[PDB]
């Protein structure tokens, strides 16, 4: 597999550019991990089982979520996001 620990692309580019409004959400993603997360899903084909978990450690969040994450972005397709 790919262990992207390091070697970023340093600020590919955002999806969004709106600077805080609608409030916020008790939780946020940050454009740091929303920028890692677009460019390596546009530079590999998708995170992998091992990935996943790398990706947990690298971000220090869990498993449990990052693996949730993107099974609901996967499944959206299919069905529809949730947030639950």
């Amino acid at each position: 597999s790919k262990q992207p620990t390091s070697a970023e692309n340093s600020v590919a580019k955002k999806e969004d550019k709106v600077p805080v409004k609608k409030q916020k959400t008790r939780t946020v993603f940050s454009s740091t991990q929303l920028c890692v997360l677009n460019d390596r899903f546009q530079r590999q084909k998708y995170l992998s089982l091992q990935q996943m978990q790398e990706l947990s450690n690298i971000l220090n969040l869990s498993y449990k979520q990052v693996k949730t994450w993107f099974q609901n972005q996967r499944m959206k397709s299919k069905r529809w996001q949730k947030n639950n």
